[PDB]
């Protein structure tokens, strides 16, 4: 019953994830670890807030989400663990996950624990947090950590004693929100009519385009769905497609569809095929809309 | 104890998979989720179809099958869900599978969960089924889908309803055999002495060609083990070599060897090397046979 | 909570894990299954070899390891379930892995089946063992295995009997060591007071470099952390750097760490970026070490 969401940046090719999960069961043997992905760029912190910020709805009360890109492995670093406060709402309209209206999750209902290096930073602007601790205690951590492995010994350790009921407030001292390291999330500008951001991700495996332009940012400029719009990517491409609920409103196979993704963010894509790796757009890219 | 067994065209890459597991221990905490594959070319009914037709004898009793990929996502179109009939018999010579002679599995014990897009297709021809709905109930699914992730939405959320005893009946109306959705399996051909079909799988990471071209195809033309054979691939590439059980058979490494594939179809491969990657080898080829 | 950890050749694309893993189910169905990797090349029992040696020290006492790369498949070879002696010390430094001083696990409490062809030939180097057996009752294994599929009839049947208790002496005769396949491991030889041997394998999806120097080789010619040093790869590629604990210490991104890793074996890496991709740099190539 207790569980344990597992992501990564070890691979998917050795045994390193194994080597944690082994300890994982060692420390808490009736509990169930899911993985979430395993394949994030190495170090891109932004990529793996990615793919952890909305975890939370969907996963049982009492989940621990151990989450690590370590680059600073091996230094005096220690990974900070976080009740966070509200698992939100998501979606392109703003729900519950789950059959019916969705299951309705409790607040304080689930802990992250991170390297301390920007990538909850995105955590804690969507959910907040009610307790943050630096993780230092021996009980939970090794007293002679594997330099090179922090990810195991920092993050996949603590968080298992956390699924076992370990006290969250006993890891280590409390920690100023100042000491939790941020990194930058660039703002959406308006510009005229238009709104400006960054396709934030390609959608693998189908090559669809995802902005950091969301549903909000849209409906405080008059666009909803139906809206006659003009995406242009990269500077230089631009699309012109209403926005509509999903790909197959696109018409024909091939098609343009503008639309807003599973986390409400504007998007892009073409109708049963890949948009991005034919014309090998990429995260980064400048994304300008208007109607 | 009850269990999923989950393909889809989601990927490994991202959370998709994730959220759909989180979900399914919400609504059936002592489930085991089994992965198949999330690695399937999206969209392409046929190759998932192939993943999945000889799963049901491997696995116990009750095990639903959730398999999904939903290019008609946020239209609607709704899920099938089916109790199969036989388990069926599979492989080289026709057993079942397990220690022994085997495990027996007793019919209708097994659902599957799918768009209604085809994807069935040659589960039904293989195993037969008892009955079959429309999933539409509330209960199992959500009354805000999320137009881009039916997979989610409408076939993993209901697994885990059907998972855990949600009667299979009460999930949508009867469906008429003609109301799902079908793809047409090519038939093999005659054609003087010869079998003429086609490759249907490249087996990966292998890089063996397997073949649409069954055991009874060839039983019926009078050809089992130790019979040499011509097998023309692409039209004109005409390799040789006797029928033989296994790989090692084929004498040196490198070596030819045509063989009945573990599903009972003609395959051919080199003995310890690649023949598909080297020689670029696809899906959709001709596949000749003869004596 | 019994638990299979398990190794294949066998890919993350189609459902032949799956077919294992359902049987693992339908024989233990307490039993948890723990992905090792499924990503190895195919019939490198070398590489196979390196992602299994080091686990027992991080899986609770009774895992069972199946671990097959087969490509006798279909022959009359059997494969061979070990039990082994020591779970060992491992790591840069020598220790227990988990939280404190690590969590000590008794002699005696794992063990390993795999195909008879050299597979375990490092976890015997390494671990030793106190019983060996050919794997041949047919409570066990199959009656008729599929030609094709011994990786699951002869080593995942098997060993979902033994996780589930089945007395490991009655899985069939006793072999005498000899009759255990071993391959040769290339030693590391001295040279001047140079010390010569290879890389051993590319850390994905890091780009790392582990050679097969180990630490006992470094400490006995005279080196150890902060020796100054001279790594040349290839027979051409030399660097230079002082041996650190970790990746960070080398300063800038981009810069050359050279240190060990967490099995204790000389590597080298740059800091945050990758060094083997751009360089295509390879498992096999010579590499050279002096101060
Ligand atoms: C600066 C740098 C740095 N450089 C490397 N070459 C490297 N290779 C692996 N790591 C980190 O080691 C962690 C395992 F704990 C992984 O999560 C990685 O982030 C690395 N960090
Ligand atoms: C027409 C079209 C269509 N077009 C796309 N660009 C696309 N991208 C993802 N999907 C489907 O969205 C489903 C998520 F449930 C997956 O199974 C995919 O098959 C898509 N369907
Ligand atoms: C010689 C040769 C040989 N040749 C092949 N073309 C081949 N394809 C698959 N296998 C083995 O089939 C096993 C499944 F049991 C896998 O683990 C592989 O090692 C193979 N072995």
């Amino acid at each position: 019953r207790p569980i344990i969401a597992f992501m990564s940046d070890l691979g998917t090719t050795d045994d390193s994830v194994a080597q944690c999960k082994g300890l994982m069961y060692s420390i808490c043997p009736d509990v169930t670890v899911v993985d979430v992905c395993h394949s994030m760029t190495p170090w891109d912190v932004e990529e793996g807030a990615r793919y952890i910020v909305d975890l939370p709805r969907f996963f049982p009360e009492g989940t621990v989400f151990a989450t690590t890109t370590y680059p600073a492995t091996g230094t005096t670093t220690r990974s900070v663990a976080v009740r966070i406060k509200q698992a939100a709402k998501g979606g392109a309209r703003g729900q519950w996950a789950g059959s019916g209206a969705g299951f309705e999750r409790a607040e304080g209902s689930y802990i992250y624990i991170a390297p301390n290096n920007g990538l909850l930073t995105t955590v804690l602007e969507e959910h907040g947090y009610l307790e943050a601790y630096e993780v230092t205690s021996p009980k939970v951590i090794p007293e002679q950590p594997e330099p090179t492995f922090y990810s195991r010994e920092m993050v996949a350790i603590p968080s298992a004693h956390l699924a076992a009921g370990f006290p969250l407030s006993e890891v280590g001292r409390p920690l100023e929100d100042h000491e939790i390291v941020r990194f930058n999330r660039p703002a959406v500008e308006q510009d005229g009519e238009a709104l400006v951001g960054v396709v934030s991700a390609i959608d693998h495996p189908f090559g669809n385009v995802w902005t950091n332009i969301h549903r909000t940012d849209l409906e405080k400029a008059g666009i909803g769905y139906g809206a006659r719009l003009r995406l242009t990517l990269d500077g230089v491409l631009p699309f012109e497609a209403p926005l509509t609920p999903t790909f197959a409103d696109a018409g024909e196979i091939g098609n343009i569809a503008i639309y807003l993704n599973s986390r409400g963010y504007l998007s892009i894509a073409r109708n049963a095929a890949s948009l991005a790796y034919p014309y090998h757009l990429k995260e980064g890219m400048s994304a300008r809309v208007e109607a």
